[PDB]
This record gives C-alpha cells, sequence and structure tokens, in this order.
C-alpha cells in the first residue's frame, strides 16, 4: 500500500491504475475506514448514503469532496483492462490538521530560584493527530526528572470534532546564581512532519533571589 496523507476538509482523488479512461468501465472500490462497518465496495454507478461521501468517477478515480477524520483507512481498487488484464491499487489514507497558534496560560510575572515554580502552561487546540507540545529554554529544549525540570501533561479529545487540545504546565527549579532574566517558550510538534513546528510567544519571568 502506497500511503497518501490529506488536510481535512480538502478534496482527495484516488488513481485507479489500469482503468479504462472512459466508461463502461469494469471496476470495483472497496475501502475500509472509520465510515465503513467492515469493508464497503463501492461500483461506478454506486447510488446510496455513499454518493455524497465516496463517489467514483466516470474514469474510474475515486473521489472525496472533503475527507475527514473518518476517513482515514484502506483504498483498493481492483481494475479490469480489455481483458483480461487487470490491476490492483494499494492506498493508505491518513488526515491531518493544524491546531492554532499555541498560547501560554497561568504565566509567572516572577520566579523564585532553589525552589519549584509554576512556570506556566501551554496550550495548543485543534490538532489532529494529537501530536506533543515542548518546552524549551533559551532556545534549547527542557527535559523532565532532570534537575527538578517537571511537566504536567493532558490530552483531550473533542466530542464533535475529534480533535485535540494539548495542555502543558512547566514547573522548574531555578539554579541559585543562575539566569535573573530566563526565556522560556512552547512548541507544537505534529505527529507526521507535514508541516513545521509552532511555537509560542515567549515568556520572559524574574528570577528574584530568596531571603
Amino acid at each position: 500500500a502506497q500511503n497518501i496523507t490529506a488536510r481535512i476538509g480538502e478534496p482527495l482523488v484516488l488513481k485507479c491504475k489500469g482503468a479504462p479512461k472512459k466508461p463502461p468501465q469494469r471496476l470495483e472500490w472497496k475501502l475500509n475506514t472509520g465510515r465503513t462497518e467492515a469493508w464497503k465496495v463501492l461500483s461506478p454507478q454506486g447510488g446510496g448514503p455513499w454518493d455524497s461521501v465516496a463517489r467514483v468517477l466516470p474514469n474510474g478515480s475515486l473521489f472525496l469532496p472533503a475527507v475527514g477524520i473518518q476517513d482515514e483507512g484502506i483504498f483498493r481498487c481492483q481494475a479490469m483492462n480489455r481483458n483480461g488484464k487487470e490491476t490492483k491499487s494499494n492506498y493508505r489514507v491518513r488526515v491531518y490538521q493544524i491546531p492554532g497558534k499555541p498560547e501560554i496560560v497561568d504565566s509567572a510575572s516572577e520566579l523564585t530560584a532553589g525552589v519549584p515554580n509554576k512556570v506556566g502552561t501551554c496550550v495548543s487546540e485543534g490538532s489532529y493527530p494529537a501530536g506533543t507540545l515542548s518546552w524549551h529554554l533559551d532556545g534549547k529544549p527542557l527535559v523532565p526528572n532532570e534537575k527538578g525540570v517537571s511537566v504536567k501533561e493532558q490530552t483531550r479529545r473533542h466530542p464533535e470534532t475529534g480533535l485535540f487540545t494539548l495542555q502543558s504546565e512547566l514547573m522548574v527549579t531555578p539554579a541559585r546564581g543562575g539566569d535573573p532574566r530566563p526565556t522560556f517558550s512552547c512548541s507544537f510538534s505534529p505527529g507526521l512532519p507535514r508541516h513545521r513546528a509552532l511555537r509560542t510567544a515567549p515568556i520572559q519571568p524574574r528570577v528574584w533571589e530568596p531571603v
């Protein structure tokens, strides 16, 4: 199977290899996605509730007006070139969605060296697939469980759109004598490299010293 990646809401056309360019054609599409209860067979004539979802074109290609999460899966076409030449087509479809620009909430105006502090919470909404959030300190990435650095992550899927909302709360134990004016930032990285990482506006808290 060849891997195909389409953006949610965008149209998708799957070619039927070895199919006659004009009707009538001897072919059948069989797909297994989130819409199909099992294997759904689509004929050149079609006819049903699938016509507004997935339709076979006059040239034999499968057409989806607007792909969705429900349309992820396997698409296979078995065509018959006149005779008895037969050609198979195998497609693996994955979809994606870019979230809005990540925002930092509950950010600390100031913080104290030597003790755990709540730096802030990064929030990303409307992404598929889920993806990951990652914090950065002055350009370099921060890693959990190392030197008082910890995160409190959670992922939540919207009941209707099926899109994901990410939340990452950063906590750091600043080194005494360290940088009094550190720069923090959160970045969103998608599952597949379909686009570049999305980074928050930086937060620049003050580091005060304990009495």
